[PDB]
């Protein structure tokens, strides 16, 4: 199964609470909290590549799962780490405390976000 297409933010949930957890300027939530962007995946085969509109930013990742990377955090910073497959559909990682699990069940992605207490999720539905 493929994660490739373009997918449209429908909803999401804690989008202030995640921004405030990881030091994002109040100015930088107030702006994006709202914006219902597009996210382009593009797969081949275990190689990634994301273009991913999380608020005001544009957010660049590429990678092969099971191969050490490096993801693009909001505050610009690179973190090392690895992104694994869980099933045909389940992306999943770790970075900077945060526990990431992006599931694709037909055309809607749920994007979900663990740090602390806090679980940041977004649905995004293929365009
Ligand atoms: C999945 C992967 C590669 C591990 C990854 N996702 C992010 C990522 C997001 N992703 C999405 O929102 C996505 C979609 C969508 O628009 O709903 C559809 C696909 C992903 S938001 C976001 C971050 C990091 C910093 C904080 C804000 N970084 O790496």
């Amino acid at each position: 199964m493929s994660f490739s297409g373009k997918y449209q933010l429908q909803s999401q949930e804690n989008f202030e609470a995640f921004m405030k957890a990881i030091g994002l300027p109040e100015e930088l939530i107030q702006k994006g909290k709202d914006i219902k962007g597009v996210s382009e995946i593009v797969q081949n085969g275990k190689h990634f590549k994301f273009t991913i509109t999380a608020g005001s930013k544009v957010i660049q990742n590429e990678f092969t799962v099971g191969e050490e990377c490096e993801l693009e955090t909001m505050t610009g910073e690179k973190v090392k780490t690895v992104v694994q497959l869980e099933g045909d559909n389940k992306l999943v990682t770790t970075f900077k405390n945060i526990k990431s699990v992006t599931e694709l069940n037909g055309d809607i992605i749920t994007n979900t976000m663990t740090l602390g207490d806090i679980v940041f999720k977004r649905i995004s539905k293929r365009i």
